[PDB]
């Protein structure tokens, strides 16, 4: 259960990272 | 079962991160 | 037990990565 | 078994991400 | 056992990724 919880936190941090990269890619395009 | 599902979501987020990064690399490269 | 500990270190490194990325985005945005 | 397989896929994607980032680091200094 | 080994490799690549990102951030901020 504790492994699932740490993995869920890792998942959310990675999603946040992907969102920032998306923003960077837009900035770079313009 | 839940661990596998979270891991697969994590895998898919990283694939997307790699893909955006490939695009960022192309932008900077030319 | 050891799996939880390794996952917890991975979580911490990812938080550091997300933080640096937030700052990079801020630099690029301005 | 499936968990190991997804983790090895995750490892390989991170290796590719690291490589793209090295090239970006190099491009940024000319 | 193999799972622990794979996670420790992932942790190591993430450490490498963080260092590159630190350099990139410094290149951009300067």
């Amino acid at each position: 259960g504790k492994i699932e919880q740490i993995l869920q936190k890792i998942e959310k941090i990675l999603q946040k990272i992907e969102w920032i990269l998306q923003k960077i890619e837009q900035i770079l395009q313009g």
